């Protein structure tokens, strides 16, 4: 009845995550002036470079140099000794207007509620009762380990820490009538960029005592738990210098850590008309509503769209054997309670609000009571 | 007992797919001269630009301008009227050596069989007996629709076609003791870039008669099947001009179309030491071996690694209720038959061979009898 499952997370200074945060800082900057901005901003990061590439049609006047550098400053890359500096890096911009062919097929001369999906695609929502926030324990722990590293870096407890980090948590679970019950942490990995002065043993001791023990409850750790702390042995070169980053390269870290399912679409740098983000947020909202409403213990929701068409093409619900209701019954409850057209999701989830940079590290789900995390009271 | 499932695919000229193909053309160019090249090549594409960003340590002498332009020529972007031209586009290179900190922690002074994983991460393998090639019907049909568009473009049957395309297929399935049985095609979407002269009705008629009917068996199509053909109404602007592309932004199209599971890692532009690719290929090989070996009808395999460590940290197998054997029994069979260290996977799957550009469109799995598609005969 037991099995292992592993999920990973990355820190704010992981190069892919830098890109997601910059893409969302650009989106937020546009939404602060023009709530109806059409934004599709990709970011690429490599040694000394932030490149913005994509399409934006907006009435906002945005200073890309300032927005980008302020996001990098927040992350903590502020000196050439760290491998990257917001003050002196290159910021290159290759942004054009949104394609008029896309604009005419999606939103031009359309009533807001009846705007078409900004692209075709499939999206999933997932929820599990194994935690109060309805998220898998593996991914919650992996995110919290990265957040702890950033906290200790920012408060000066471990001044040798740099912003680039990755974590990985393997949990041993028990199966329970379709639901899953965490038993213990089997393995933890932590890799984090560091300065030239700190030694390996000092880092491994700090990662176990000040990071793992400050995050993971002792009841999950035992004599058999395996620790891989700084397993490469040296991580002085990091951030974009160590590895090129791109927007939308951490989509499993952004969602459920491998649990549930994923349709492939990235979230960051996109306004609400891009259903890769809005419909995944709405699907999470449906999934969490079905679990918090007591209809299932674990649930997966798939939706799909065609570019230019408002209603989803398909809707599917899998309850893993944790509901007394059939999929047909759950679909009827979802039809009575939710409208998954993008032009209605924007109203229900307040998706013109500039809160997107806040979503771009530590996962988009299970945190901070964003609108998609507040369950809808179901009527049936 | 019935449910819907949707998967999508994209064509060779979809901007994200252009990037995957270029990244793998660069990898292959290096492997042709240096089988032990360390390659981590990301590609970004936007109007008039191909940018290579990443890390390569190799003894090869590669002409990036030639390799990139030849890949774009193969795809079909050869004139400014199509929105992109291999002869006249900008090719920018931001490639540095692999970080010496990564090299020392992964492969320097290590016996090949005992090389460490090139990064941490989780990867999944999946197989289903619903098709001979052990792939979901949704994704097989979606890929074949894009391949058909490219065939008709290249043979001059539909000369108004351009290389950028997307497809999406929704199938209605029946559940069968954990396995799934396709019943009918519920919805098909096709969007494809086209010239300024062809009209919408001519395109919709050709897509139904010359593309859908030439790919999807009539037994799956009926009076209720929904068709969304050129649903945006106009798609003249396309390729990188219509939407910025990046390597590793089609990871669900590259794998199982949403079925099974995904660990988040991209495949293209990476040599065998990057377990995001080699361990996902090995996991597919294990999954397909368990189904073709008659041990299960449907199976999911998870593996995970830590950077610098050769053996996987965890291995898990889920058979969806389609095996008489327990997960413990299947894990023992996998342990007796497979060695999932990257330095052994490279030998079993011949991963220094320069065949990677061939994998970078139409999915990495279920095609062409690549080594990971040839089942291993299991001994137990
Ligand atoms: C190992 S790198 C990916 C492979 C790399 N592109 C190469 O050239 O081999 C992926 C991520 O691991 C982390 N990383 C970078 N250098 C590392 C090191 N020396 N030790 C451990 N992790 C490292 C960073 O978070 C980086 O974005
Ligand atoms: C719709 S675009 C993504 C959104 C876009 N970045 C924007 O600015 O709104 C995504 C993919 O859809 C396809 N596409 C581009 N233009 C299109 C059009 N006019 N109609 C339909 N599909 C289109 C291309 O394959 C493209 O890579
Ligand atoms: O539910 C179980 C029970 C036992 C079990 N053993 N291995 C696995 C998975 C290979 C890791 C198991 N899963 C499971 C199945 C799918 C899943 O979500 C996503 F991955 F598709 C998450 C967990
Ligand atoms: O196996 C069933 C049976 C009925 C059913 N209804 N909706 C679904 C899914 C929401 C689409 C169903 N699945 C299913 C579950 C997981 C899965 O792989 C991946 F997505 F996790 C694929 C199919």
């Amino acid at each position: 009845g037991t099995f292992l499952f592993t999920s990973e997370s990355v820190g704010e200074g992981h190069p892919d995550k830098i890109c997601d945060q910059i893409s969302d800082a650009v989106l937020d900057a546009h939404l602060q002036q023009d709530p109806d901005a059409k934004v599709a901003c990709e970011t690429v990061a490599k040694t000394g470079m932030i490149l913005l590439a994509g399409e934006i049609t907006s009435r906002a006047a945005v200073d890309y140099q300032k927005v980008v550098r302020e996001a990098v400053k927040h992350i903590g890359y502020d000196d050439s000794s760290k491998g990257f500096d917001y003050k002196t890096c290159n910021v290159l911009v290759a942004l054009e207007q949104q394609s008029p062919d896309i604009a005419q097929g999606v939103h031009l001369d359309r009533n807001e509620e009846d705007i078409g999906a900004g692209d075709q695609g499939l999206m999933f929502g997932y929820a599990t009762d194994e935690t109060e926030e309805c998220m898998p324990l593996t991914i919650v722990l992996a995110h919290k380990l990265n957040a702890k590293l950033a906290e200790l870096r920012r408060n000066g407890t471990l001044p040798w820490l740099r912003p680039d980090s990755k974590t990985q948590v393997t949990v041993q679970y028990m199966q329970d009538r379709g639901a899953v019950l965490p038993i213990r942490v089997h393995t933890i990995v932590i890799s984090v960029q560091h300065d030239e002065e700190v030694c390996l043993d000092e880092m491994r001791d700090a990662l176990k005592e000040k990071v793992i023990k400050a995050v993971v409850p002792a009841k999950y750790l035992d004599e058999d738990t395996i620790y891989h702390l700084q397993p490469s042995g040296r991580f002085v070169i990091g951030g974009p210098q160590g590895d090129a980053g791109l927007t939308g390269r951490k989509i499993i870290v952004d969602t459920y850590g491998g649990w549930g399912a994923h349709g492939g679409g990235a979230f960051s740098g996109k306004d609400y008309t891009k259903v890769d983000r809005s419909a995944a947020y709405a699907a999470r909202w449906v999934a969490k509503s079905l679990v918090k409403g007591g209809l299932c213990r674990r649930v997966l929701v798939q939706v799909s769209y065609a570019i230019g068409v408002s209603h989803p093409l398909s809707i599917s619900i899998f309850h893993y054997g944790t509901s007394q209701k059939s999929e047909r019954e759950l679909l009827e409850i979802v039809k009575k309670n939710f409208d998954l057209r993008p032009g209605v999701i924007v109203r229900d989830l307040d998706l013109k609000k500039p809160i997107y940079q806040r979503t771009a590290a530590y996962g988009h789900f299970g945190r901070d009571s964003f609108p998609w995390e507040v369950p809808k009271k179901l009527k049936y």
